[PDB]
């Protein structure tokens, strides 16, 4: 018996927790490579390696607030304060 299918609600290849520490995303920031990293991991890692930890790309000390990403996760959803 060689059969096994998978599915879901909507194609969402979005992570749930950090990968550098494998812990709950704490103040994750979105980069040009469309990736997220703990405000601490991004800074710490950046120090040693100026590139990414997953795509190992030239970030150039760039980091954007992925606050919107976290919001979606929460039950509420959108962030309209
Ligand atoms: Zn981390
Ligand atoms: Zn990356």
């Amino acid at each position: 018996g060689s059969s096994g299918s998978s599915g879901g609600s909507e194609e969402e290849e979005i992570p749930f927790r950090c990968f550098i520490c494998r812990q709950a995303f704490q103040n994750p920031v979105v980069t040009k490579c469309r990736h997220y990293f703990c405000e601490s991991c991004a800074l710490e890692h950046f120090r040693a390696t100026p590139r990414c930890y997953i795509c190992d790309q030239p970030t150039g000390g760039i980091f954007n607030p992925a606050k919107e990403l976290m919001a979606k996760l929460q039950k509420s959803g959108p962030s309209s304060g």
